[PDB]
């Protein structure tokens, strides 16, 4: 394997698709980012540690640009209020083995195939009703 | 429309699918859980919250349980050996569009898409490398 | 151009070959970890350190687990009943070029080798005679 | 029968190789030397012993010499520059058969295969990156 | 791609020239060092850490040694006379498109071109005027 | 010689160059400005003293305009969303001839050169990886 490659974050399609490429390891935190500044920039972190003596933990962080009126290459401030900012932590069992942990990704990409609830929730600015 | 329905977390292909259902709203916190015992089921839970003047922020959860059957006292209970746990919180500034928000929902799915880098190491046991 | 990459570190054939995989780099301790259950799990980790202000230090550490289920109450679980454990310290004087460094990597193995009094004491739970 | 004998450190080619023959077995400690002089030879030593009750630990020793004379007052002395020192605890519980025993050294082998990772970082005088 | 790869430091068309390789990168410092002991070798290390919440800082160093040999205790050492050391900082705002970091790129190697002021007087132990 | 003299600082192959010129030398600290308002130049200062017994220093310092969206003329504010900051210090024993620092040069020179690692990461808004 060599988990650590380019991948297309945002699929519009094949036409303005997001890709994000390996960018920093520093600390073995792998980090991809796409061709923008900083400030505009999609960018995932993800990193794995032992969190407890039973557990370990996946730690992931997605930061997305607003891009309605956005301006390319701006300085667009406050930095609030122009990203967006994920984290989600997956706490696995040290007893999970790899067909247990195949399963709790189905159940991830489940939570968030379109049509389902959640990401349908999220993308209409609403709670759940 | 009422977006709380029920909807199928773990997709084992049609037989042996995973599919959690709409189980309370107290508190302002939609839970979906599986059609098991309340001691072997999977949840999902979902709540919105302003949590800054400008921001939202939503926190999701997912439980993955190993089911088991223990003896205690010499009966035997329908119970989980260990549970995995997903966590995740997305704060979105109140200045984002509907179509920014699709946006969000498109970056997380790419990033668990069958395939890239972070699926792939989770269900490997694996770090990126 | 890396080193923090799997590699064997069983070839015991070509197919019950025991590899291991990146997992965390925390801290300079650099950790490799086999697939599946990470309590079942082989693992390696090294770190170099300047001991002294002539010295550098390697630690190196491996495990090696023997596989077994545990069974309490009904439940089963993947274990290692238990784990023997290397751990080896390895300082070399700032002063050594590196064809010096090979020879030392040339000690090793040779110590090592296969049929030469240390490894096949080990391999036969014997001590000199 | 006996694995207390000489053998072969450094094959360095089939020339220059490095031997180390016997030399004392004081107090449970098998100690090899090279020959010539004392001051520029390398050193092998080996011991185990029941460290608790469910134990053994072998204590494997190494010291690679740089060799060069020492020149004071007219007067020159075959001595050792500086030495680099390995030292490695082996810990094996008693449950391990020799099948158990034999995998342990073909970890021990594998780890510090030419080309993996920690044999290649030593030998050029570098860390994992 | 990975950029973690070796680089002649300094060229002297062809022959000695000074190449210098990827050796550590704990802590999330990477460093490049050549091919001598670790007492006589040119060493490089590159790190950045977001400073500010708007600034991200590169801090590089470089390692210049005079080597020599050192007759210390009547034994002849490999060691270096005297270091210099360039060390260089630049904070770099998070607004920065890639074009725009390119021209500081482009900047930095021409202030350091041949025949121009700054490179001029460093060589000639000269100050400007 | 009489290093003080205009430059190219930014070549840009003969269209849009960047040429910095002679601007201030107050203290013995020369500085060379581009055409520009002071808060949108390119500026560079060096100068050079004994900073101990044994060494003696340059102090290099860079600025650099952010261009993109830049509005030439224009009042931007803040004015670190706008600046990068380049701040380099050579120290160079006094024992160093001429043609000691004409190779301190070239090791400036070789590390930046394009294609080597740290411009590249650099340019492209990243770390090593």
């Amino acid at each position: 394997a060599s988990n650590f490659t380019q991948f297309v974050l945002v699929d519009n399609g094949g036409t303005g698709d997001v890709t994000v490429a390996p960018s920093n390891f520093a600390n073995g935190v792998a980090e991809w980012i796409s061709s923008n500044s900083r400030s505009q920039a999609y960018k995932v972190t993800c990193s794995v540690r032992q969190s407890s003596a039973q557990n370990r933990k996946y730690t992931i962080k997605v930061e997305v640009p607003k891009v309605a009126t956005q301006t390319v290459g701006g300085v667009e401030l406050p930095v609030a209020a122009w990203r967006s900012y994920l984290n989600m932590e997956l706490t696995i069992p040290i007893f999970a083995t790899n067909s247990d942990c195949e399963l709790i990704v189905k159940a991830m990409q489940g939570l968030l195939k379109d049509g389902n609830p959640i990401p349908s929730a999220i993308a209409a600015n609403s709670g759940i009703y």
